[PDB]
């Protein structure tokens, strides 16, 4: 399996930092037919990055509207992102769970949308805190990736992120083992839903709080096949990060 | 007062769609310094379409975040927008409202954060069918006006809009007379929640079902101010609803 590490800016940067992240990004030498890296900016913002990050990065927005083309402001179709070859989209994230209440349904429609349009999707999910302690992690990752792993045609375009919301700033740390059985567990529902072979070839990130401490730690477990980095990846020091899965 | 005319492309467009209704818009000859035209685009076609049309014509996005910089995933912030040098915002679109969940409460905090970051926002309210027929159209604006109303520091940089939802999709039909009587009564809301002066210089669009058949009828109203246009500013006849208002 192909590592695969993605920088969303979340809601962050100026035109000005964008042209200074993107310089020290350019800077860093890697292969990649060996190594997939992705970087999500603002919208606003992606043609501004495109044109300042050299081919071998990989770009894509932060998300995809449920609906296609039509009355629907403030919203951006796969089919637009298609049209301006838009590679990447990224689906479910807490946040957007969170703050707009996006449920497992919108999930699915969005993945629907983005396959059907040649788009190549990373999903997230995660259970909370209260969740976890009820010992419900297991039961609650399950019931997420069920909500949409059928869409699945093709196993190198689909792109799965574990988010540990009980981990994301409730003062609670997540360890490297524990990630990796979650992530374990993860396959293992693709492996019986969708096939043994499928399963193998489908990469599943960690998206926890990924730092250059503990970037190695967590990369060479054997079920974690990458990161969806957040703030560390509005630095500078984003390049040590992908030197991990090189 | 002067009139102002914006186009709402919402979800539509392609790189040559709208290098194709750009060049038509640029014929139109007029003086941007008597009318404000704006053209509103996907946020992901916002460059691409600031770098085709003429200085006349200013430009903003669909939408824009209730919070600010930060870990907010697939939002625009006021202060991003502001750095981009966008100069208007829609808020409170009624496909926001109905389909994701936005309330008066997150137009309140959106207005709050553009005002804050100058930008100029264009905020939509306006009744349902069933709101209409129960005679409650009146209520139903002053509580959606008195939401922000206070938030206003400068009466030329937010414009208000009135959308007539029972007029939208339910197969029914707004006369200007019809629109001329509820924007006369917006009217006298700001007058009375925030004096004479103000309500005098506060542009009121009709966001309505606008065409080059109706547009006449419609900005000749003396408490009409111009439009919001929808699928209408998706035709390159578009500039002669622009012309109506000249
Ligand atoms: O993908 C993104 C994440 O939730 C990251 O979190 P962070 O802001 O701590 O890097
Ligand atoms: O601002 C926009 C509107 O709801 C318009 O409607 P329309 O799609 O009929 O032009």
């Amino acid at each position: 399996r192909k590592y695969f590490v993605a920088a969303n800016w979340k809601c962050n940067g100026t035109l000005e930092s964008i042209k200074s992240l993107t310089n020290s990004f350019n800077n860093l030498d890697f292969d990649p037919s060996k190594l997939d890296v992705v970087v999500f900016p603002v919208s606003v913002h992606y043609d501004h990055t495109r044109k300042l990050l050299q081919s071998k990065f990989s770009t894509g927005i932060q998300n995809v509207s449920k609906f296609g083309n039509g009355s629907y402001t403030g919203e951006v179709s796969a089919e637009i992102a298609k049209d301006l070859n838009i590679e990447y989209v990224i689906i479910g994230h807490f946040e957007r769970r969170k703050y707009f209440h996006e449920t497992d349904e919108d999930v699915r429609e969005k993945l629907q949308a983005s396959l059907k349009n040649n788009l190549k999707a990373v999903v997230c999910f995660g259970e909370s805190l209260e969740q976890r302690e009820q010992n419900k992690t297991i039961e609650v990752i399950t019931k997420q990736v069920k909500a949409f792993v059928d869409l699945i045609d093709n196993f190198d375009n689909v792109i799965l992120v574990y988010e540990p919301l009980w981990a994301i700033g409730t003062g609670k740390t997540a360890t490297p083992e524990q990630a990796q059985l979650v992530h374990k567990e993860i396959r293992k529902i693709v492996k019986d839903t969708c096939g043994e072979k499928q399963a193998n070839q489908i990469r599943i990130l960690y998206g926890g709080s990924v730092n250059t401490e503990n970037c190695s730690s967590l990369i060479q477990q054997e079920d974690i096949d990458g990161f969806l980095v957040g703030n560390a990846s509005l630095k500078e020091s984003f390049v040590d990060i992908i030197k991990s899965a090189m």
